[PDB]
């Protein structure tokens, strides 16, 4: 079996949208109080994922696939509003004041995600390392088109500006995959097992992130 | 007195263009075997520095910092042509063939030079690896400056394209230094220290990265 399909079967078979909380948001079993808080302990993650790209780029020499990271991380963190300044516009909208995003300390259990993907975009292999991106991004763009109807049908989400943040990476995040999937061929160096352990180490990390909320 | 102040001292006192072979480029007194060999010489650093700037911004969490960092990393390697596309067009003009330059393996001057930059942007002082790049980029504008009139009445630069990598540079690293400089403040940790003992150590690393040539 070729390593990129492996790759996405192990993402296949532990996917977000399989997940209570997500399921749970699928039906709309979810609190208000449930995703204020879930708004606010994401941040920690929205906030560092450009310190992922430009981890695995900063130690990276092959000269067309830093390119490529620029151009995830360009879509991230350039602009206004840039990824990060849409995801406040969702936390805002969720009812959240400004002062208690910021004062929000972070659960343990996102500073397990976050840690999950530095270890590996500042690891030995920069084909796990964007591996590990991959195992995320590539599932965000279905979680954001049933996130966004979980919005409309169940929680009161009339602005659209109010959910911009997945209308913007229902569509980005079809690119970066696409991307980060060829950036791991490029980068490969025989190392594959890391591709895959690094693949099931996000896809768990991401369920206990979303066990915490209940 | 101000570390600031302190800082552009150091580079004032240790300044490439009062280095033996760019003193010898202001005369003219440098072979095209010279030449060659620095275009080729210097490729290693050029091709490096988007790592540099993405070194500290992977590990910064000053979120208007790490703009200002993409900011200098975009003008560095976005786009063609990016500046390593001009360096290119300099080495080449200078009559390597691409083949030449891409055999070329970089002096162990010139990996030292490299090093000592990635040494500090990867350091932990987040202030002190921007004060690296700064102890090299303010000098850029100048350097550039006396490298175009050289190239002109001395080594038969006709066309204007042969060395846009320095027309470039006189005014892109005006911006950067003023940024960097501004960069040094905003992430100061009671380290002045580390940033003045990087500039020391950049300095000199450029003058012996200079010496090479002779
Ligand atoms: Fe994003
Ligand atoms: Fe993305
Ligand atoms: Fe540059
Ligand atoms: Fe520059």
């Amino acid at each position: 079996m070729n390593f990129l399909d492996q790759l996405d079967l192990i993402i296949q078979n532990k996917h977000m949208l399989e997940h209570t909380f997500y399921v749970k948001w699928s039906k709309g079993e979810l609190t208000k109080e449930q995703l204020q808080a879930y708004a606010k302990d994401y941040y920690l993650h929205i906030k560092a994922f450009p310190k992922y790209l430009s981890a695995i780029h900063s130690r990276c020499d092959d000269l067309e696939a830093r390119k490529l990271l620029l151009d995830n991380l360009m879509d991230e963190e350039n602009g206004y509003p840039n990824h990060i300044d849409l995801w406040k516009q969702f936390v805002f909208a969720l009812g959240v004041t400004p002062e208690e995003l910021e004062a929000h300390e972070p659960s343990e259990a996102a500073k397990a995600k976050v840690a999950t993907f530095m270890r590996w975009c500042t690891g030995d292999s920069l084909a796990a390392g964007v591996a590990a991106l991959y195992s995320y991004e590539s599932q965000i763009p279905r979680i954001a088109r049933e996130k966004i109807r979980g919005l409309t049908e169940y929680f009161g989400f009339s602005n659209p500006e109010d959910y911009a943040y997945f209308t913007e990476h229902e569509e980005a995040d079809v690119r970066h995959a696409r991307e980060e999937k060829a950036l791991i061929e490029m980068l490969l160096k025989d190392d594959a097992d890391k591709v895959l352990e690094a693949s099931q180490e996000v896809t768990q990390s991401l369920y206990g992130f979303l066990d915490s909320f209940l």
